[PDB]
């Protein structure tokens, strides 16, 4: 078995994950043996919910009693920008981790990007792992255990009407086909029709990376959370152009209902309309824009390859649940309920959890 | 048999309103006497002036010369002015006694409808409402057919990528069946067209013309789309967008994404030190680039998953847009491996209204 401390780490172009087994059958002999750093970096990363200036456990994403190689103990959930990644690879220098162990399993681009300065700075040497590879592991083996009596995946019924959307569990048990669409800074879309036969369909550069950059620029916003809480009380119509602001109603002859986007940000050529506008309502334009894209693109994707189920995956998705009702909708309604999305709790994780797997 | 003149063509969008006007180089005369003093002032009107009112604008360069049309001989214009300034264009109707010229105007585009109560309320005429998509399919086929004054009226771009060697050659639409007509206004319709008579609509974008002019407008500051193109042909992208090679330091090996290619869009506006290094320039030009490819990326989807091996890309969108136009035939290309072919228009924006007059004329 490896040593312990036992980490997966996905480096990716804004968020690096680090998923930690956290053991919790520790016997006094164990503790008798184990060495000091080894016990101020178990206790350091249980006992503090923020780390330095950017560092964050999720803690309602914490697994409870989960058996991993032949350890009974939780799963811990962190994350911070890949803009820390100088102040990552020189805490590991001055904690010593190479004296821990020498080799991590990391996956990501950053696994390559930044393997010369682990090893040169932290003495480290990277198992560098697929990101896809890493993704699909992750998210079946996270299924498989469930969420501390709860489901891991989830579906929205009737996502277009708030007075009877609910949210609904939903098992991966004979899940292929499936098509998952893994929405980051970029988007990879994947067909998988087993464990270990996928292949990446297409892609976007549209992505979560565009949302939260443009919102950025048009709002003067800092931070994702800020970016969704303006979207959250914004209104995309008074931004976008609808079929009906077109029309005035709807396109019938092709299907377009008057309510549809035509345009997006497509009324902000008028400087009347400029000037009507908020920061709140640039938001959630940019956030409506940005996912319905990816949506239009993975029904293409999906009805193209014959995938009748959709997973929706990534950070993008973290506290937006406007996006997943918004890609339920795409999906269901262009479709005529052919197409089903399915949505996730450990959203943005699994590729963390895929290298943390190979590891053991 | 044939509609006394004027003859015209409208298409009312969600950006722009275009107008095509059949001026006669024919007129006797006998026939002169017959016509009526509203006719005679409007003919001198649209021909005298380049500018109408505050924001009219005749497209002079796209005047197609000695056409015969309907047993009649003269020139073709092109003119356009925004959508929102159509309660001047109706008013103006009615300060230029239109009805008097006909009671009827044929009109495509979704304005068609949405104006029809107030056309014949404040400027006393009837539109003959007709579909923008099957407007488009005719006008391009007939556009097509008379040619521009002896150029052809399609043409593909050899070498996009590269100044040196990059060059625009004729594409005859001559038995051009299968083809996938990709439309770019204010948003993108994307047709797979089987025949003349037989087309479908595959899918669309909310992504466009609008939303390229739209964002531009907010963050740059500028007020035109000449301008919006001006700024982003002095732009850099790779500032404001996040390329494979920031994240993994190099290409994505496994799946084939080179190190320049685009991860992440404005992927690094999210950094501070980032957006202070940025231009308006670089934004306007960041801009171009992803409502581009993304359609280029759409487009090539629908092409390959229908078998299709030619696009057509028109729309307004691609008025003086050349830098945009070689990056959809590169893409095209790059990304398919030589099979798939971008083919691009003269008349971009006016096929819609040529469908219109091609309905009046029967
Ligand atoms: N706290 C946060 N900081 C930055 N981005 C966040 C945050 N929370 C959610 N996001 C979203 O997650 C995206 C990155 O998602 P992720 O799945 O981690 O992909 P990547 O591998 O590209 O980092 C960002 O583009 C942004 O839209
Ligand atoms: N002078 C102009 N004014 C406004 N938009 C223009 C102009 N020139 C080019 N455009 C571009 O053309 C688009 C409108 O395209 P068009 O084909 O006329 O579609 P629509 O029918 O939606 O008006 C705008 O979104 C903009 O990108
Ligand atoms: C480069 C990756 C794979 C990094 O996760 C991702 O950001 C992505 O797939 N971006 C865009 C993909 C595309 O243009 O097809
Ligand atoms: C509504 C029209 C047809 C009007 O030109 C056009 O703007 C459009 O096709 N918009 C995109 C709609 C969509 O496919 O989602
Ligand atoms: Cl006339």
């Amino acid at each position: 078995r490896p040593l312990f401390p036992w980490f997966g780490l996905d480096i990716g172009g804004t968020l690096v994950k680090l998923v930690y087994f956290e053991p919790k059958d520790i016997t006094a002999e164990e503790e008798e043996e184990e060495v000091e750093s080894l016990k101020s970096i178990r206790k350091y990363l249980t006992s503090n919910v923020a780390y330095g200036s950017t560092g964050i456990r999720d803690v309602h994403l914490e697994l409870k009693d989960l058996t991993l190689c032949g350890r009974k103990g939780n799963l811990h959930f962190i994350r911070f920008p890949t803009h820390d990644m100088p102040a990552f690879i020189q805490m590991g220098r001055d904690k010593n981790f190479s004296s821990l162990h020498t080799v991590f399993c990391a996956t990501g681009g950053g696994a390559y990007k930044f393997e010369q300065d682990f090893l040169t700075i932290g003495d480290l040497q990277l198992c560098k792992l697929d990101e896809l590879d890493c993704l699909i592991k992750g998210i079946l083996y996270i299924d498989s255990v469930g969420f501390n009596g709860r489901s891991q995946c989830y579906y929205f019924e009737n996502p277009a009407d708030s007075e009877k959307c609910q949210k609904l569990p939903f098992d991966l048990k004979n899940p292929y086909p499936l098509l998952l669409v893994n929405i980051g800074s970029g988007v990879s879309i994947l067909a998988v029709y087993s464990k270990d036969n996928y292949k990446r369909v297409t892609g976007t550069s549209l992505g979560g990376g565009t949302f939260f950059g443009l919102c950025c620029l048009l709002t003067g916003c800092t931070t994702f959370e800020e970016a969704l809480e303006m979207a959250s009380r914004g209104d995309s119509t008074k931004v976008d152009k609808l079929v009906r602001d077109i029309y005035g109603g709807d396109y019938e002859r092709f299907g377009l209902p008057g309510w549809a986007v035509a345009s997006s940000f497509g009324n902000m050529m008028s400087k009347e309309k400029r000037e009507a506008v908020s920061k709140e309502d640039l938001a959630r334009a940019t956030l409506i824009t940005i996912t319905n894209n990816i949506g239009s693109i993975a029904r293409m994707c999906a009805l193209n390859e014959n995938i009748n189920q959709v997973v929706f995956v990534g950070n993008f998705l973290r506290i937006n649940t406007i996006a997943m009702r918004l890609l339920a909708y795409a999906l269901d309604y262009w479709s005529k309920g052919q197409l089903k999305a399915l949505f996730s709790e450990h959203e943005g994780y699994f590729g963390a959890v895929g290298a943390l797997l190979e590891l053991l």
